[PDB]
């Protein structure tokens, strides 16, 4: 269902520690509770140099805020990865200048609005308007029905709070 | 911290069935869960004749669906009413059609931002995109770091499910 995502990413040049400012989901259930299903914190993004990707971060589980480490096996599209879970999650790169910002949204296999959720991941605990305004921009399409946002105060702290 | 208001409000007019369509709120806590403070539903509004205002809504207590009826007492500016509970909680009329939809927000007495809410509308159980877009362009302003939206299955539901 999310149908735009970036031309030429430069998997290597995402490295590095990210901030989830903002996330959006099709359901309110996906990121209603702080146990949501796709209520998930990045830290850092790790690629491998197959290309793969492995990813770093929170979730809150069991009322405590877990740590975890995700990976994103990238495929023929340089944008598009599959997370080793079950039912085959795709993760889809939208856009990205490498140094401010990345959008990102997961969906689920043959099954987008059920499930579909996107991030705007930023390099810095400030909040970005260029970053959110990209962000509401790309979903302004899509089909979604819930949205957080998250101060530096919150971006500072495990789980944002 | 709500700065537009519906001028020359008739607020005999606004009388009847209502739907919830939207919420946005300044704390993800005030919308987050089921039990959630602000997290509303409106039934339908009603007016008295002294200009008064009594309001139909169902609140999730104590994992149930509860109705309510709360009463907004109308002051010296006829968009701005005074609901009777415990710190004077203003509720602000921001626009109307009086037919198609309604743009209220409600804020503290002296503390805006830490507990500030806003809601989309309708009369209908049905989507109205012209009216998502007024609320999205009047809060686009305001600090809302939660955003929740329903489908018109859900709107039909008790508690929006
Ligand atoms: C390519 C940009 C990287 C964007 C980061 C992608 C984040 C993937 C998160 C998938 C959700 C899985 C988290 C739930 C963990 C669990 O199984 O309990
Ligand atoms: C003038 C437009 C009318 C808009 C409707 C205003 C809705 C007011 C809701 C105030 C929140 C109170 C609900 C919580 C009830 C409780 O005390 O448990």
């Amino acid at each position: 269902i999310v149908t735009q995502t970036m031309k030429g990413l430069d998997i290597q040049k995402v490295a590095g520690t990210w901030y989830s400012l903002a996330m959006a989901a099709s359901d309110i259930s996906l990121l209603d509770a702080q146990s949501a299903p796709l209520r998930v914190y990045v830290e850092e993004l790790k690629p491998t140099p197959e290309g793969d990707l492995e990813i770093l971060l929170q979730k809150w589980e069991n009322g405590e805020c877990a740590q975890k480490k995700i990976i994103a096996e990238k495929t023929k599209i340089p944008a598009v990865f599959k997370i080793d879970a079950l039912n085959e999650n795709k993760v889809l790169v939208l856009d990205t200048d490498y140094k401010k910002y990345l959008l990102f949204c997961m969906e689920n296999s043959a099954e987008p609005e059920q499930s579909l959720a996107c991030q705007c991941l930023v390099r810095t605990p400030e909040v970005d308007d260029e970053a959110l305004e990209k962000f509401d921009k790309a979903l302004k399409a899509l089909p979604m029905h819930i949205r957080l946002s998250f101060n530096p105060t919150q971006l500072e702290e495990q789980c944002h709070i």
